[PDB]
């Protein structure tokens, strides 16, 4: 009853467990050897798939559900297909459980113990029966939900910002996948206080990924009309692997090379891809994605009534801070503070709970 208690960060997009373990928390690989693992499920009747296998058939498999936090607290459900033609409906809690189980798994044999224990986080913005749904998730996984906190406070926390001496006022940009949330927190006493959320919850780097996509779509039609290319899921897949791969290499380098063979087919032979795309050229096509991200910074301060200057401390959340524009854009609305991006974007909400976790169970060494 006084075990472990996981930290776990349930992201749209992705998920990622931490755990406490010789006084540093520790960021738990999953069996693919990722630190971070898909929120996705795959359903074949009882067999049922989480993770990167699960996003290999995002597109193909109908099956495959994606972004179920989207409807977490609310009774809608989601429908899958059995053998025998039945359909099986499926809760937003359900859906939920079967990622937190797969964490939980392998965590277990990580670590050599099993767990039944977990802080899990949510979005500041989340109501009770959106964190009422998020603990039930976990009941259900076999995990008692010690605390549900906030997600900019797990990154505050990760950061040891609650150690801070004095009060201190903490800016948490976070661009995800799916989503974009923008807090300021006053931080006192080793209390959080939200002093202001905005955001938009259908912002994040998949909108980034897309925009490549429908670049390639446009290459693809100079040479070639009639296609009818979205209805070719092998195709899509592709296009949405390649896109996410290509983002991620304009972070590091200045450029990036799509190379799609036998992409598709027409009348006239197989249609290819070969595109060199520049950091400048992406950031060109991203620029009304990227500035859309720029009224949220200016609402929380006007919302909470401060000056610029009043930001003690930035804190970059999510995968998607990695990207340069990014980094330059959160500086330029903050002069003269350097942000924070020293503890990996994508751990950073799990590192968090996982300190959340460590100090719920007590003992001091
Ligand atoms: N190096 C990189 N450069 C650019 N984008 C990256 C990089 N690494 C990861 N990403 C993107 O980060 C996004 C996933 O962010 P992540 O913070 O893991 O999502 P999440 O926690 O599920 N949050 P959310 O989707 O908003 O609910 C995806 O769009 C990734 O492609
Ligand atoms: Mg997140």
């Amino acid at each position: 009853d006084n075990g472990l208690i996981i930290g776990i960060d349930l992201g749209t997009t992705n998920s990622c467990v931490s755990v406490m373990e010789g006084g540093r928390p520790v960021v738990l690989e999953n069996p693919e050897g990722k630190r971070t693992t898909p929120s996705i499920v795959s359903y074949k009747n009882n067999e049922i798939i989480v993770g990167d296998a699960a996003k290999r058939q995002m597109v193909t498999n109908p099956n495959t559900i994606v972004s179920i936090k989207r409807l977490m607290g609310t009774s809608n459900k989601v429908k899958v297909q059995n053998a025998d033609g039945t359909t099986k409906e499926l809760s937003p809690e359900q859906v939920s459980a079967q990622i937190l189980s797969y964490l939980k798994d392998f965590a277990e044999k990580k670590i050599g113990k099993k767990i039944s224990r977990a802080v899990i986080t949510v979005p500041a913005y989340f109501n009770d029966a959106e964190r009422n749904a998020t603990k039930t998730a976990g009941k259900i996984a076999g995990l008692n939900v010690e605390r549900i906190i906030n997600e900019p406070t797990a990154a505050a926390l990760a950061y040891g910002i609650d150690k801070a001496s004095r009060e201190m006022k903490v800016l948490v940009y976070d661009l995800g996948g799916g989503t974009f949330d923008v807090s300021l927190l006053d931080i006192a006493e080793g209390t959080f206080e939200v002093l202001a959320t905005a955001g938009d919850n259908r912002l994040g780097g998949d909108d980034w990924d897309n925009k490549i996509i429908e670049y390639i779509s446009a290459y693809i039609a100079k040479e070639h009309q009639g296609l009818n290319l979205s209805k070719d899921k092998m195709a899509m897949q592709r296009l949405k692997e390649a896109a996410e791969r290509a983002k991620i290499e304009l972070s590091a380098q200045l450029e990036t090379i799509i190379s799609l063979p036998f992409l598709t087919v027409t009348q006239k032979g197989p249609v290819n891809v070969e595109l060199k795309l520049t950091r400048a050229k992406f950031e060109e096509l991203t620029k009304p994605l990227l500035e859309r991200t720029r009224n949220p910074i200016s609402d929380v301060i006007k919302e909470a009534k401060i000056k610029p200057e009043e930001i003690n401390e930035i804190l970059l959340v999510g995968g998607s801070t990695r990207m340069p524009a990014v980094q330059k854009l959160v500086e330029s609305m903050v002069p003269g503070k350097k942000p924070n991006r020293s503890i990996n974007p994508d751990e950073v909400v799990a590192i968090g709970a996982a300190i959340q976790g460590g100090v719920l169970r007590g003992d001091l060494e």
